[PDB]
């Protein structure tokens, strides 16, 4: 849909309208999306439901030496957004992975939705202040 961002801003408005009216909607968003509407970072355990094998890759990164990978990685990943596939920087080491799993999960959750999300947040925060 070429106007889709505007519709995501509309549904953010409709969510804030349901909240303002104190009326319940049958929405069942992810903990990730509720965190985004609250401005909270996601956690790597959220990836388990969205992309189990990518969660499994991160869990293979945790509690294992980088030497178990047998080839190097860096803070860059291939992402399909809007049907375009692009390699995007995220900004590897024993010190960086603590942030990589956090940041890689940010990129994997938002990259494909960052503009829909910004439109939704504009619809929501138009009516319900973020704070």
């Amino acid at each position: 849909n070429p106007n889709h961002l505007s519709y995501f801003k509309f549904v953010g408005r409709i969510v804030a309208k349901a909240v303002y009216d104190n009326r319940l909607l049958e929405c069942y968003f992810t903990r990730s999306f509720y965190k985004h509407i609250l401005g909270k970072s996601v956690r790597y355990t959220d990836m388990e439901s969205e992309d189990y094998h990518f969660y499994q890759g991160l869990v293979y990164l945790l509690e294992n030496d980088v030497s178990t990978l047998g080839y190097d990685l860096t803070f860059s990943t291939e992402v399909q957004e809007f049907g375009v596939c692009e390699v995007r920087d995220l900004k590897v080491t024993e010190e960086n992975k603590k942030e990589y799993v956090h940041l890689v999960c940010q990129m994997r959750m938002t990259g494909a939705i960052r503009k829909q999300l910004a439109a939704f947040l504009e619809g929501f925060y138009e009516i319900i202040p973020k704070r």
